[PDB]
């Protein structure tokens, strides 16, 4: 899960809407998980 759910469709020709969430996309350095887990 990168961070995306659900198959759409979609037929970017522009990608336009990359070029605009780039700059809106935000740093700091992480956040993930250190240890995985396999029960649940």
């Amino acid at each position: 899960g990168g961070m995306n759910f659900g198959a759409f469709s979609i037929n970017p020709a522009m990608m336009a809407a990359a070029q605009a969430a780039l700059q809106s996309s935000w740093g700091m350095m992480g956040m993930l998980a250190s240890q995985q887990n396999q029960s649940g």
